């Protein structure tokens, strides 16, 4: 547990990544980094995790990523990869086993076009956590419903349980983290008019990879309380 | 010339794309669509062009792209691909010849990470064309200089003339359209403190593909005057 404690301002710069492993600079409750971690687990990629204290960042972390954001991958050759969707594509291409993206160019384009249908949602979740009263919350639920309707149409047309087909694939892992957070944000009723999307969330929670990385609502709550109190201890909630 | 006239509200829906060709729904002065057209030319892909009147769009165009935006690719099989970066990647993968993206996963990730360094620029160009006085223009030039410094660092580190190496590649074509438009927006002085980026623009203009698709400043001006006058005739400037 204590192994997972974040590195913050003053921490020593970490040593090289061992041959045979890849390193992720992550934060345990960051949904962007959770994308990368789902791919690492889904493909069985040996890796180590460094958690960054995103309230109290080490100055050395800007040498990993000039933007100072997670996720970041670093390999034994010293190559650095950042931006969540880019880290996922890299892992899918660089490592053996189950291809999470289709080989077919059109079917891969389709997965990126769905990602684009989804692209407003992270900004709404970012706005949501700030909402202050029942009126802002009503408005926020209607904004989620309009984005969710777009995703419902994809499942309607394909009649597959997942966005890439009847098997879970990269697009499902790239959107999952924000759906994971919906219960805890009390935004669960925004899937009520999207029945295929509501079944999709149940299917996802049964996925071995999703289940293995799922955080309890309790744990996500304890985090958000500290993040919103502006606490340097938020990222190390529970230890 | 008259062949290039846009299809607008009331136009007939077009027929199927012939086997052996791909169709681009474009607009002659749209820098996002220009990305797709540079890739089509660079790879020697036989294609047809339908220009959309983006002030006076055909209702049938929403059947091509629910977002109602160009560019859109449509092939003989009836598959539809939209979002500029996605159309480019698709063409690079689906068609033979010169790979504009590297095969190496890391080097491909590097091209996407540069694209991300560039990602503020289209929004600034969108804000720029609206600027109203010498004060807004001073402020706008400093915003361009801060983004251009990020791109200068990539060329500094690589000591290559192009963003992907010493040969022009996909990343150069994906960013070029906004640099093409800088003279006409009177934002040419924003490359003065970025000497490697200023040489990069000269190298680009010598590229056979870039040169073949370059629009005169006169032509871009006539367009922007009508776009800003809110004219349904903007997209068909000069015919
Ligand atoms: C890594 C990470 O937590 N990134 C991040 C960036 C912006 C936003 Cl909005 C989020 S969040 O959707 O979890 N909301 C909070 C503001 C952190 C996460
Ligand atoms: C296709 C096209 O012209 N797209 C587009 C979208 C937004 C913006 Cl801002 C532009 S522009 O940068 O050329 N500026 C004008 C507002 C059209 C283009």
């Amino acid at each position: 547990g204590e192994s997972a404690r974040s590195l913050g301002k003053g921490s020593a710069p970490p040593g090289p990544v061992p041959e045979g492993s890849i390193r992720i600079y992550s934060m345990r409750f960051c949904p962007f980094a959770e994308r990368t971690r789902l791919v690492l687990k889904a493909k069985g990629i040996r890796h180590e995790v460094i958690n960054i204290n995103l309230k109290n960042k080490p100055e050395w972390f800007f040498k990993k990523n000039p933007f100072g954001l997670v996720p970041v991958l670093e390999n034994s050759q010293g190559q650095l990869i950042y931006e969540s969707a880019i880290t996922c594509e890299y892992l899918d291409e660089a490592y053996p086993g189950k291809k999470l993206l289709p080989d077919d160019p059109y079917e891969k384009a389709c997965q990126k076009m769905i990602l684009e249908l989804f692209s407003k949602v992270p900004s709404l979740v970012g706005s949501f956590i700030r909402s202050q009263n029942k009126e802002d919350y009503a408005g926020l639920k209607e904004e989620f419903r309009k984005e969710f309707t777009k995703l419902e149409e994809v499942l309607t047309n394909k009649k597959t349980t997942f966005f890439g087909g009847n098997s879970i694939s990269m697009i499902d892992y790239l959107i999952w983290p924000w759906f994971e957070r919906l219960e805890a944000m009390k935004l669960n009723e925004c899937v009520d008019h999207t029945p295929k999307l509501k079944l999709w969330m149940a299917a996802m929670k049964e996925d071995p990879t999703v289940s293995a990385l799922l955080t309890s609502e309790k744990d996500w709550q304890g985090f958000l309380e500290l993040y919103l109190q502006n606490s340097p201890e938020a990222c190390d909630y529970g230890l």
